[PDB]
C-alpha cells in the first residue's frame, strides 16, 4: 500500500497527543478564501514520505475555529493535512456548511501553498454540531469522499441513504443540544446497510465534549481516517471487532469486518 505512513500502530500510538510526524501550520485569511471564512492548515513538515490525504473540519452554530483547533495538530501529526475552517457567518445552516467544506477542499488542493503536499484523490470531512450535519451534506454532494466523521452532529434532515462514504457517527450520552435519539442515531440507522460505518456514543459526555481534547474521540478518529483515507489495513484492528462498552464508551455499533 503506497499510502501507508508512519510506523506500525499500537493502542499507545493512537492515544498519544502528538503522533510521529512533526507538524507546521499556515493561516488562510478570509479575504483570500473563496466560498468559506478562511482557516488554518496543519501539515506534516516532512515531504520525504510522499503526499498525504486531507481532512477539512467545520465548527458548529455560533462557533469559530477555536472550538475545533485541538484536532489540528493532533490529527496532522499522524500523517494528515488538516484544515480547520471558519464559515462565512456563524449562523450558517448545515447545507451551507456542507458547501463550505467542499469549497475549502477545493481551495486546499487547487490553490493553497500546501497543495503539493496533498493527494487530492483522498479527502475527508469532519465537523462539530451543525458542522457535523454539514459533513453529511458534503458527503451527499461528493460521494468520492473517503471518510466522514460528524461529532455530536445536528441536522434537520435525518435520513442519508445516498451516502457511499465510510462514516463514523460520534454521539454524546448527555447531549441535550443534539440528542442522540433524534440526530446521531437516526443518522447512523439510515445509512446503507452495506456501507462501512460505525456509531460511537461517548459515556459521561455533553454537546461540548468535542471542543476540548478527548482521547476517545482522537483514537477512533485517527483509526477511521487511517483505515479509509489511507486504506491502511494496519488500523483495522482497532475498529474490528467493535470495541466493548467501557468507562469512556457507552455504546458502539459497526459493520465489521470492513470491505473498503
Amino acid at each position: 500500500n503506497p499510502y501507508e505512513r508512519g510506523p506500525a500502530p499500537t493502542n499507545a500510538s493512537i492515544e498519544a497527543s502528538r503522533g510521529p510526524y512533526a507538524t507546521s501550520q499556515t493561516s488562510v485569511s478570509s479575504l483570500v478564501a473563496s466560498g468559506f471564512g478562511g482557516g488554518t492548515i496543519y501539515y506534516p513538515t516532512s515531504t520525504a514520505d510522499g503526499t498525504f490525504g486531507a481532512v477539512v473540519i467545520s465548527p458548529g452554530f455560533t462557533a469559530y475555529q477555536s472550538s475545533i483547533a485541538w484536532l489540528g495538530p493532533r490529527l496532522a501529526s499522524q500523517g494528515f493535512v488538516v484544515f480547520t475552517i471558519d464559515t462565512n457567518t456563524t449562523l450558517d445552516q448545515p447545507d451551507s456548511r456542507g458547501r463550505q467544506l467542499l469549497s475549502a477542499l477545493d481551495y486546499l488542493t487547487q490553490r493553497s501553498s500546501v497543495r503539493t503536499r496533498v493527494d487530492a484523490t483522498r479527502l475527508g470531512v469532519m465537523g462539530h454540531s451543525m458542522g457535523g450535519g454539514g459533513s453529511l451534506e458534503a458527503a451527499k454532494s461528493r460521494t468520492s469522499l473517503k471518510a466522514a466523521i460528524p461529532l455530536t452532529g445536528w441536522n434537520t434532515d435525518k435520513t442519508w441513504p445516498e451516502l457511499r462514504t465510510p462514516t463514523l457517527v460520534v454521539g454524546a450520552d448527555g447531549d441535550t443540544v443534539a440528542p442522540v435519539a433524534t440526530h446521531s442515531k437516526p443518522f447512523y440507522e439510515s445509512l446503507p446497510g452495506s456501507l462501512d460505518k460505525a456509531y460511537l456514543e461517548l459515556r459521561g459526555a455533553s454537546h461540548f465534549t468535542p471542543n476540548t481534547s478527548d482521547t476517545t474521540i482522537a483514537k477512533y478518529s485517527i483509526s477511521w481516517l487511517k483505515r479509509f483515507i489511507d486504506s491502511d489495513t494496519r488500523y483495522e484492528q482497532f475498529l474490528c471487532p467493535i470495541p466493548r462498552p467501557s468507562l469512556t464508551i457507552a455504546e458502539y455499533r459497526g459493520t465489521c469486518p470492513h470491505t473498503s
